[PDB]
């Protein structure tokens, strides 16, 4: 059974991220970016969150308008994204926030259940794509509607962040890839998967696809004036912050990274198998990982990655790691552990890496280059956390 007691963790050794798979020391930062660096993210691609496949995305973007909103303290805009010219073209609606001087830095994030959750906001789009039920936020139809405006806002403190001279971007992450609560193996779907240049092992990721999304949203940022594209920080909860810490792991231009409660096959260390263990989470999740991850069921200690060499893949860049209390599924103490296991290649490219020895008494936050902070309470994202994440982007960003 599942273990929530620190006293019965197991032992075990980590792979050293200043290690190359062939044995030799890395010794430079220019080893590291020029060798280990990507020999790491490949890794990580072929066990554990899959790669995209190649060949070109031609992205399509609605006019982009901006609209006097939260009257008005902000503009409003609206930007549909599409992949390709064709009838239907998947697409993803990207709703933004942006303070009503000089171009805006950003937090971006994936939500759970539509743009319109985010905010009361009457102008928000629903989305048609598929959406979960959710007894908490009283949603209980598949097809959104206007009745769950603003159930979400909690998650999403705008009217904080634009005050702080921040803007706030979202996408509902079902317009990318439904993670349907039902099993569905299709046989089209089965038989599409052969015919791949990546074989079926290796292939992306719900996680992984979703991240991809993350990045299709920096490319819009990158041709609207009104932002800074160059200082955007990627967020994410829960499922969402596993993709939000991989997004801004391999997009190297997002220039912070923030995971709130990631949890297993997130921030947390697999090793530890405390709560929620890589069996549980493809059981539950099959198709979240690539399927090669299946093959580590029980088996953490064969892995040839462990998430310090994820948080690792963010250096030189901010990383912000934030756990909940109460949530002992996410393994608070192994996030705080992965975050220290990065330390040594954060300081081998200059800079403070995680000024933290032992785990931080709650609701403090660790500020350095790589971040911490231990918040009480339920996994959620809530007021403090908004809080925190404004105090290390004001210091970093």
């Amino acid at each position: 059974g599942f273990n929530y007691d620190e006293a019965q963790v197991p032992k075990y050794t980590l792979p050293d991220p200043l290690v190359m798979v062939d044995g030799t020391k890395v010794t430079s930062a220019k080893q590291w970016n020029d060798k280990r660096r990507d020999e790491v993210q490949q890794l990580f691609e072929a066990y554990m969150y899959g790669k995209v496949p190649d060949g070109e995305t031609e992205l399509i973007f609605t006019d982009a308008k901006g609209e006097r909103a939260l009257g008005g303290a902000a503009i409003r805009k609206q930007v549909k994204i599409s992949f390709g010219e064709k009838e239907d073209a998947p697409a993803m609606d990207l709703l933004i926030y942006l303070p009503a001087k000089v171009r805006v830095p950003v937090f971006l994030g994936l939500n759970f259940h539509g743009n319109h959750t985010i905010h009361k906001d009457k102008e928000i789009w629903l989305t048609e794509s598929w959406v979960r039920t959710n007894k908490k936020f009283g949603i209980t139809k598949n097809k959104a509607n206007e009745l769950s405006r603003g159930v979400a806002a909690g998650r999403w403190q705008i009217e904080k962040a634009i005050a702080k001279g921040y803007g706030v971007a979202t996408i509902y992450c079902g317009d990318i890839d439904p993670d349907f609560n039902f099993p569905s193996n299709g046989i089209q779907a089965y038989y599409y998967k052969k015919d791949q240049t990546i074989p079926e092992k290796g292939q992306w990721g719900t996680i992984a696809a979703w991240a991809f999304g993350l990045s299709c949203a920096m490319d819009y940022f990158e041709t609207d004036t009104d932002i800074d594209h160059k200082k955007v920080a990627v967020l994410g909860h829960s499922r969402l912050g596993k993709t939000s810490l991989w997004a801004g792991a391999i997009d190297t231009r997002f220039a912070l990274t923030i995971s709130n409660c990631s949890g297993c096959g997130g921030a947390a260390l697999s090793r530890r198998r405390f709560g929620e263990t890589v069996r549980r989470i493809n059981t539950s999740f099959p198709h979240w990982f690539c399927s090669r991850f299946h093959q580590y069921n029980d088996k953490e200690d064969k892995l040839p990655i462990d998430q310090h060499m994820l948080i690792a893949l963010c250096a030189p860049r901010p990383v912000l790691i934030n756990s909940a209390t109460e949530d002992k599924w996410a393994d608070p103490h192994g996030e705080f552990l992965a975050a220290q296991g990065a330390d040594a290649v954060y300081r081998m490219l200059g800079t403070g890496g995680l000024d933290a020895k032992k785990w931080p008494e709650p609701n403090k936050l660790v500020k350095s280059t790589i971040g911490y902070h231990l918040r009480p309470g339920k996994h959620d994202v809530t007021a403090r956390d908004w809080d925190v994440y404004i105090e290390f982007a004001d210091h970093h960003m």
